[PDB]
């Protein structure tokens, strides 16, 4: 019998989810596991539901990307009670027992987005920081890392705001801003989804304001290439799930995997 691994993930609706599912995909093809995938659609109500479900299937290793770092503990529960080992994909659980941890180091991401935007604009800059679902892991840790190049180059905070990750609460958050925030020179979107909603709302006030991304989306590179997103950290979605295969692959092996496994970031620019 052809044995499985779960994937839940947060959610679909986003190209850099899509692209850590294609990269757990074609690893577990290639090692010989049935991959199985379930879209939490941003809901932890239905993560614990997807978790109950890749239970009674019998997964034999659980790769879950939480909705929330907080709120996944009782989701985590279920894989613990049911013995089915978990690995964390891109954002980490607060609680319950986790055999591997594996994303990119999104400290220092926030700091290198923040560098960027000194490196362009100088110290001192008015910045704006989109950021994403205060509950995970991803976006405190963005946070954490923008956080130190605002002490570092002096910059001016005009706003810290969450768009929970999303291209329209982007947009519509930012054209709030423009609004009340006017003489913002950057923004700092914690991903390419809000920093494309962003740039949206900059064209359409006719304003003049440097963006910073994360991820390196397919579209976000198309924009920072078209010169309309001065830069993204690029992160590797495929090589996180791919990388959560490979860790269960060696933990149902029974070998010793890391308990934290970072994935590389990079800058880019057009
Ligand atoms: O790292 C991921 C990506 O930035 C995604 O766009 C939003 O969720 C974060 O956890």
């Amino acid at each position: 019998m052809q044995e499985t691994i779960a994937l839940t993930v947060s959610t679909l609706d986003n190209p850099f989810f899509v692209s850590l599912k294609d990269g757990a995909q074609k690893k577990a093809t290639e090692l010989g596991y049935k991959l199985v995938v379930l879209d939490s659609q941003n809901d932890p109500s239905k993560e614990l539901s997807n978790v109950e479900d890749l239970t009674v299937r019998g997964a034999k290793v659980l790769l879950i990307n939480p909705t929330d770092s907080a709120a996944v503990s009782n989701a985590v529960a279920i894989a613990n009670r049911n013995k089915i080992p978990v690995i964390t994909l891109d954002r980490g659980a607060a609680k319950g027992e986790v055999v591997s941890h594996i994303a990119s180091d999104n400290v220092a991401g926030g700091k290198m987005a923040g560098d960027f935007i000194a490196q362009k604009l100088g110290d001192g800059a008015k910045v704006i920081q989109l950021e994403g679902l205060a509950g995970t892991s991803a976006a405190r840790e963005r946070g954490e890392g923008f956080k130190q190049a605002i002490e570092a180059h002096k910059f001016d905070v005009l706003a810290s705001q969450p768009a929970d990750f999303d291209r329209t609460k982007g947009l519509n958050v930012t054209e709030n801003l423009l609004a009340s925030k006017g003489s913002v020179q950057a923004i700092f979107a914690q991903n390419d989804e809000m920093a494309l909603g962003a740039l949206r709302a900059i064209s359409a006030a006719g304003k003049k304001v440097l963006v910073v991304g994360f991820d390196g989306t397919e579209d976000g590179v198309k924009a920072v290439k078209s010169g309309k997103l001065a830069a993204t950290v690029a992160q590797q979605p495929e090589l996180i799930g791919s990388l959560g295969v490979e860790t269960a692959d060696k933990i149902l092996k029974g070998e010793k995997v890391d308990a934290k496994i970072p994935v590389a970031l990079k800058v880019v620019t057009e």
